[PDB]
This record gives C-alpha cells, sequence and structure tokens, in this order.
C-alpha cells in the first residue's frame, strides 16, 4: 500500500508546501522511539534510509530538485506536468501514472513535497514521521496506520 514518509516540527505553521495537517483520530501509533536531542543526529537519514529501502519512491519536481540524485536501488517515480529532464529516474505527469508506474509492490514510498503529500495522503495507509523539537533536532521516530471502520 501506500506510505508517506517526513519530518515534522512541533509548532508548525502548515501551508502549501509542508506536510498536511492528519487528523490524529484516523492513525494508530504502532511505533515509537524516544531519542536524545542531538544537532545533525546520523539516525535521521539512517531512518529515512532503513524505511525506504529497495521500495518505490514518489516525489514532486521540487523535492527532486532539492534531492538531485536517484536514491540507490529504489525506482524513483517523480511527478511534473513537463518531459523528464534526468534519464537517470521515471517521470510522470499524474498520481495514477505514478502509481501505475510502482507496479506490483508490497509498499510504494510517497517521499514529498508538500503538493505531492496532500495527493497521496488520503489515499495512504502507513505514516513515518520523524518529530522534531523547538531548536530543530528530532526527538522520536514514530509509524502510524491508518484505522479501519
Ligand atoms: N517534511 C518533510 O520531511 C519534507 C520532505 C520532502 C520535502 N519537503 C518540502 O517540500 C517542499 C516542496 O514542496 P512543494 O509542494 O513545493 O513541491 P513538491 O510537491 O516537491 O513538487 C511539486 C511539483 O510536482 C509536480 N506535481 C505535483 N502534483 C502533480 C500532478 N498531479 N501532476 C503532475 N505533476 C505534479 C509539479 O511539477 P511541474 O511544476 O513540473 O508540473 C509540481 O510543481 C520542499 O521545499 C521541502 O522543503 C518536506
Ligand atoms: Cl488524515
Amino acid at each position: 500500500a501506500i506510505s508517506l514518509i517526513a519530518a515534522l516540527a512541533v509548532d508548525r505553521v502548515i501551508g502549501d508546501t509542508h506536510f498536511p495537517d492528519y487528523e490524529p483520530d484516523d492513525w494508530e501509533s504502532v511505533f515509537s522511539e524516544f531519542h536524545d536531542a542531538d544537532a545533525q543526529n546520523p539516525a535521521d537519514l539512517a531512518w529515512f534510509k532503513r524505511n525506504t529501502l529497495d521500495k518505490p519512491v514518489i516525489m514532486g519536481r521540487h523535492t527532486w530538485e532539492s534531492i538531485g540524485r536517484p536514491l540507490p536501488g529504489r525506482k524513483n517515480i517523480i511527478l511534473s506536468s513537463q518531459p523528464g529532464t534526468d534519464d537517470r529516474v521515471t517521470w510522470v505527469k499524474s498520481v495514477d501514472e505514478a502509481i501505475a508506474a510502482c507496479g506490483d509492490v508490497p509498499e510504494i514510498m510517497v517521499i514529498g513535497g508538500g503538493r505531492v503529500y496532500e495527493q497521496f495522503l488520503p489515499k495512504a495507509q502507513k505514516l513515518y514521521l520523524t518529530h522534531i523539537d523547538a531548536e530543530g533536532h528530532s526527538y522520536c521516530f514514530e509509524i502510524l496506520e491508518r484505522r479501519l471502520e
């Protein structure tokens, strides 16, 4: 199913480019790991790497341009209305085409940005979240699963 992964600050002001406001009543916390706040804490990246391991990643063009090189050993799927500008990754012109390009896999990872997260959140089954404190440090990694009726 579809999963989102994101890093969220505690007192965030949510506009269009941000991870959406999600309804806590609709999400079950299934894993929570708290840790010491450390500057440039290396575990932040390791968390992303572990959780995206060997899964297709979908991202919007802005996010693609902020990263700039393909995440290795992952099909990298970039959403853009325009023809692609990097032959190392897969380019698609709609959400449906992005899902289609992933094939039959156990899990699809959406890695941002705000416009892309907003379109995929309503179809998502899991969230992988890094919670960030008032001076920009992670303090907790969390996995949530969507609550079904
Ligand atoms: N909290 C987190 O962990 C996290 C993670 C990653 C990124 N981010 C933030 O997200 C920011 C980017 O957010 P963003 O909203 O500006 O951009 P974004 O979602 O990365 O990219 C938006 C671009 O993707 C393409 N796109 C999106 N939906 C589409 C659709 N349905 N059909 C076709 N193309 C589509 C469009 O590209 P064209 O203009 O080419 O048509 C659009 O301009 C970054 O600056 C970063 O700071 C946060
Ligand atoms: Cl939600």
